[PDB]
């Protein structure tokens, strides 16, 4: 049951991961507080189907 969707600062399905391959840096899609990371909004289906581009690098 892997593969998580978010509802939270628009309320769709953003999409995102928990396993150990979940997301970069940040937690995983979704905002942290302003527009960093992926959000899921990295086009799915390119890379490896992993993470989503992550960016609250560090």
């Amino acid at each position: 049951m892997h593969l998580m969707y978010t509802l939270g600062p628009d309320g769709k399905r953003i999409y995102t991961l928990k396993k150990v391959t979940e997301s970069g840096e940040i937690t995983k899609s979704a905002h942290p507080a302003r527009f960093s990371p992926d959000d899921k909004y990295s086009r799915q289906r390119v890379t490896l189907k992993k993470r989503f581009g992550l960016v609250p690098g560090q």
